[PDB]
């Protein structure tokens, strides 16, 4: 028993941390076979962050002006590449700590877990997931950017975030590892307003879930809705709307509680209406949207 | 910017990681130099889990009767010996994988980071803190025993806890690395109900230090109190009582952000006394308790 934010054990990942230096800038970089990823802001000085371009910037600069330390030792850069706005250094030795890996792209509403470094160095372990506006709430300082974000299939990380930005609202904006960005971010320090933060509607419902298998089943209530009776309440409170595909993602949820996905809609429409009434839900006094339904299968499980 | 909830990097720990069995029973074991640390525990069978006499269930077993597998390879036990309510298995093979380590035993308020593990395989990694009343509220299964909670101080891993069991409440105990239980606790299946779990006072004002320097500033006052007046508030709402230690120790985030302790007390008094109206403070609806002075100063500088 018991209900936490949950990372992905992140060893496997620590073994892919380099730290890239270009000029006066350092950030982080992920080293998997012999190429190492990072933000291509990299190459720009922070004078220049207005309106960089990267195409001839990247001009100037030659395999030895990047710079990639693996712990104390130096790796030698043999050619370099932008994909996006990503630079692949291919260096001339494949990281013997390579685990199984994929790239993959999520999408908002996705949960990861985020290595943060500094200086190839790892920091902290924390959990996220892409807002809907497609940002994500890090805790990212100068000196994190190039620190990613992941999943774990058994013995496969699937990389899905590299940090690169933080938006004047202090929220965060990066690349999937092909170096593109999710939403509509850019690297360049202008206007960039984040859209609406909205809650992601099937995480809350499957955290719900959570607390009823752990015990917390105060919220339950005597009633059910209907999708489209749901989905007023939830576009006028700023929730994703609920689709089909969400009801049945949180099937084995339903079917292990014995609580319809439709009721447990309901006990989330009068959370909603009502408020909590200065109680908590797995110790939280705010409805959680950062567990997907997965997420709550795996950990309610034991999936390691 | 940004403020997580944010664990260690748990490789160091995913490195030590075993699976031990005794007869039927199967938990996790710790394993540093030539010793397999686990709880006692693992020797009884869930039929004689309301009065285990350890001593007497030992003496029925020999150093092959504890199974000790290290990934997929098998440890050859060379000797086993019970310290208080930890068992440590001698094996012949020293782990190769062995940080420099610590074993501490902490106090209450203090956090560190859980490597929730089943079979010997880490699952995930989450912060926790030792309460008031010396229990952990964490997230555990059946198997999760002997998954331990550490702290990292740049190489070194300070290991605090060893988790043992589960109180009728949800709520978890544990040992340090010596077998020691914190708190009253037996590893026996008996009426053990868990005292006052009162608010960790320094760890809040920490976090609302942690809060200002992140740009949440709403709840900050035109107030100040003493002490004295902070404590009979402090005690009214369950929070532990603040010392001129506590003050001592916060000096370093009052100094960073120019604000008084007493002025931060006077605060997050308000807050108690108000509430939080509907608002949050770091995306949380209720004051967090579990960050510590030094987490915070951690989390703002970046410390690898
Ligand atoms: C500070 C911080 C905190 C947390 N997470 C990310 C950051 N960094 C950033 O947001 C990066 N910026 C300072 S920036 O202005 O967006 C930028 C754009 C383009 C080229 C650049 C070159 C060098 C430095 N910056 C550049
Ligand atoms: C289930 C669970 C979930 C989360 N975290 C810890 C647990 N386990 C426990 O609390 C362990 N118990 C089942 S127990 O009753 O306290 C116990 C005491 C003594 C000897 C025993 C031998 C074998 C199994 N149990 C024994």
């Amino acid at each position: 028993s018991g209900f936490r934010k949950m990372a992905f054990p992140s060893g496997k990942v620590e073994g892919c941390m380099v730290q890239v230096t270009c000029g006066t800038t350092t950030l982080n970089g992920l080293w998997l076979d012999d190429v190492v990823y990072c933000p291509r802001h990299v190459i720009c000085t922070s004078e220049d962050m207005l309106n960089p371009n990267y195409e001839d910037l990247l001009i100037r600069k030659s395999n030895h002006n990047f710079l990639v330390q693996a712990g104390n030792v130096q790796l030698r850069v043999i050619g370099h590449s932008m994909q996006n706005c990503v630079l692949k250094l291919k260096v001339d030795t494949a990281n013997p700590k390579t685990p199984k890996y994929k790239f993959v792209r999520i999408q908002p509403g996705q949960t990861f877990s985020v290595l943060a470094c500094y200086n190839g160095s790892p920091s902290g372990v924390y959990q996220c997931a892409m807002r809907p506006n497609f940002t994500i709430k890090g805790s990212f300082l100068n000196g994190s950017c190039g620190s990613v974000g992941f999943n774990i299939d058994y013995d496969c990380v699937s990389f899905c975030y590299m940090h690169h930005m933080e938006l004047p609202t202090g929220v965060h904006a990066g690349t999937d590892l092909e170096g593109n960005f999710y939403g509509p971010f850019v690297d360049r320090q202008t206007a960039q307003a984040a859209g609406t933060d909205t809650t992601i509607t099937v995480n809350v419902l499957a955290w719900l879930y959570a607390a009823v298998i752990n015990g917390d089943r105060w919220f339950l209530n005597r009633f059910t809705t209907t999708l489209n009776d749901f989905n007023l309440v939830a576009m006028k409170y700023n929730y994703e709307p609920l689709t089909q595909d969400h009801v049945d993602i949180l099937g084995p949820l339903s079917a292990q509680t014995g609580i319809a996905v439709l009721d447990m809609c309901a006990s989330l429409k009068e959370l909603l209406q009502n408020g909590m009434n200065g109680r908590t839900i797995l110790g939280s006094a705010l409805l959680e949207d950062e567990f997907t339904p997965f997420d709550v299968v795996r950990q309610c499980s034991g999936v390691t």
